[PDB]
Order: structure tokens, then C-alpha cells, then sequence
């Protein structure tokens, strides 16, 4: 810390507050995530799991009772950018591949046996190139997801799969294909997919448009512990009518990263596979 010129605040993150810094001695610029504190050794662990799609955590620093998180810096997030572009929306071709590099950030954290669980479009970074990296990943299974952040602020259920709703205490990868397949309806309708405000309304929303599960879809539903089976029965919507402007593959994609049942949601190796991504490009973002 003595080591580091603070800039200018960035934000706020579920944990703690981050900072713009400069190395004092190395003069590299970064992000500089302080949390005021096993956690340390899954932690410290993460500065292996390197990936061009994951921020880079260059350091960690454990020190007065505070957890220091040094990581690579970018330009903006996600959620900034959508905001900016609510008038117009994100061009198709930016939003596949922006989709078609967070799966791959994904099918490598998978691959080593790593989820996220909690993605949402701020944790989610950009920069003016075209990339898009996920970042936070692995610091929920070492803190967990807590109701409130740092800063009293609800932390945001809309991108929690179905299986954690029902209080299932083993999630799989699965629980990061439904959070990114509810980011990307989200990037193409310019509108939030499931903004529910508690637990039970988050969970009538999935309801009222993928259909109330049953144990035709998701064998074990019924059995799980916050399942109720006077929970209303709706019909499930047409996939054409959820997020409109997308094409075929689009929605193929879409429906198959938000089957109910994680056994049956796509993999992110296998959606990367997809045909969608047949014409994918790298286009620079109009920031
Ligand atoms: C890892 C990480 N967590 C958080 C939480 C909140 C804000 C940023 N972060 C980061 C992080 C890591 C690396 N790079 C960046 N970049 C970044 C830069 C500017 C950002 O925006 C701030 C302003 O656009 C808005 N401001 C007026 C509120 C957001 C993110 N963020």
C-alpha cells in the first residue's frame, strides 16, 4: 500500500472498494480492490487461473487486517456501456462476440474446476479493443455471496440460476451458463431478462416465462428444500417472444443455456461449438 498511488475510486464491488493505482516503484497502472477482512489460500490460488478472457489478478496482498486484490486494469464495465447504449442497443455482431469470449472465460475456468457465481454485467469488463474479460471469479466460493455488500447495497438476484433459488447446496458450473445466458438477453432486448425484487418474485418470473418446472423437465424439483407444490403453474412462453430481434441460433442458444434442469443446460465448451458463432468477428466497440 505504501506501494501504490491511489488515482481515482472506480467503484464498488460486492466486497470492497476499488481503486485506479499506479505502482509507485514499477509505474504499471492497475486496479486495486481493498477488502477490510482458508479465503487467503483459495485467494491466492487464483493468480494461476490465467486466461486472456479472465482479469488478470497479479497479486494478492494480506496485510492489517485487509485483504488487498491487485488486478489488471480496464477500460469500463459492461453495465456502463449498456446503459450508454439503451437508446440504440449493441450491435448483433459486438453482442455474439462479447458472448462467443465470455463462454471461452468460462470453459476454462470450468475446466479447472473454478465457478464464478455470481456474474452480472458490472463484473463483466471491456476495453476499447474489443475484448471482454469476467472478473471476481473465485471469490464467492471463498466468501460466499452475501445478501447486502460492503456498502449495505441488495446484491442483485436477477442472474441466479433456478437451482440456487430452490436452496440447492451443490451447484454445478451450470449456475454461470444461466447468469451469462440471462446477460446476453439482456444485451439484445436492452432490458433486464428476471428483475425480481426477493427470492419468491425472482423465482415467478423465471416461472411465468420458461413455464413452472416440474418433474418432466428437472427430475428432483419437487424434492428440493424451498420447492412448495402449491407454487402456481404457468405455461411456458415461446422463446420469439422473450427476446424478439434474435435469429434462430440465437434463441436455440439462449433456450438451451436456460433449461431448467443444470444436467441438461449447455455446457460452455458445447455452446461454443453453436452454430451462432459460425460468423463471429471481432468488432471494435463505439465507446
Ligand atoms: C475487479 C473489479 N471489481 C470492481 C468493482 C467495481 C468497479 C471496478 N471493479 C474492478 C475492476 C478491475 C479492473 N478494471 C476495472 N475497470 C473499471 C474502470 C472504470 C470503471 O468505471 C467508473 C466510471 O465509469 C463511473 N463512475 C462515475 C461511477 C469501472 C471499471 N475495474
Amino acid at each position: 500500500m505504501e506501494n501504490f498511488q491511489k488515482v481515482e475510486k472506480i467503484g464498488e464491488g460486492t466486497y470492497g472498494v476499488v481503486y485506479k493505482a499506479r505502482n509507485k516503484l514499477t509505474g504499471e497502472v492497475v486496479a486495486l480492490k481493498k477488502i477490510r477482512l482458508t479465503a487467503i489460500r483459495e485467494i491466492s490460488l487464483l493468480k494461476e487461473l490465467n486466461h486472456p478472457n479472465i482479469v488478470k489478478l497479479l497479486d494478492v496482498i494480506h496485510t492489517e487486517n485487509k485483504l488487498y486484490l491487485v488486478f489488471e486494469f480496464l477500460h469500463q464495465d459492461l453495465k456502463k456501456f449498456m446503459d450508454a447504449s439503451a437508446l440504440t442497443g449493441i450491435p448483433l455482431p459486438l453482442i455474439k462476440s462479447y458472448l462467443f469470449q465470455l463462454l471461452q472465460g468460462l470453459a476454462f475456468c470450468h475446466s479447472h474446476r473454478v465457478l464464478h457465481r455470481d456474474l452480472k454485467p458490472q463484473n463483466l469488463l471491456i476495453n476499447t479493443e474489443g475484448a471482454i474479460k469476467l472478473a471476481d471469479f473465485g471469490l464467492a466460493r471463498a466468501f460466499g455471496v452475501p445478501v447486502r455488500t460492503y456498502t449495505h447495497e441488495v446484491v442483485t438476484l436477477w442472474y441466479r440460476a433456478p437451482e440456487i433459488l430452490l436452496g440447492c447446496k451443490y451447484y454445478s458450473t451450470a449456475v454461470d451458463i444461466w447468469s451469462l445466458g440471462c446477460i446476453f438477453a439482456e444485451m439484445v432486448t436492452r432490458r433486464a431478462l428476471f428483475p425480481g425484487d426477493s427470492e419468491i418474485d425472482q423465482l415467478f418470473r423465471i416461472f411465468r416465462t420458461l413455464g413452472t418446472p416440474d418433474e418432466v423437465v428437472w427430475p428432483g424439483v419437487t424434492s428440493m428444500p424451498d420447492y412448495k407444490p402449491s407454487f402456481p403453474k404457468w405455461a411456458r412462453q415461446d422463446f420469439s417472444k422473450v427476446v424478439p430481434p434474435l435469429d434462430e441460433d440465437g434463441r436455440s442458444l439462449l433456450s438451451q443455456m436456460l433449461h431448467y434442469d443444470p444436467n441438461k443446460r449447455i455446457s460452455a465448451k458445447a455452446a461454443l461449438a453453436h452454430p451462432f458463432f459460425q460468423d463471429v468477428t471481432k468488432p471494435v466497440p463505439h465507446l
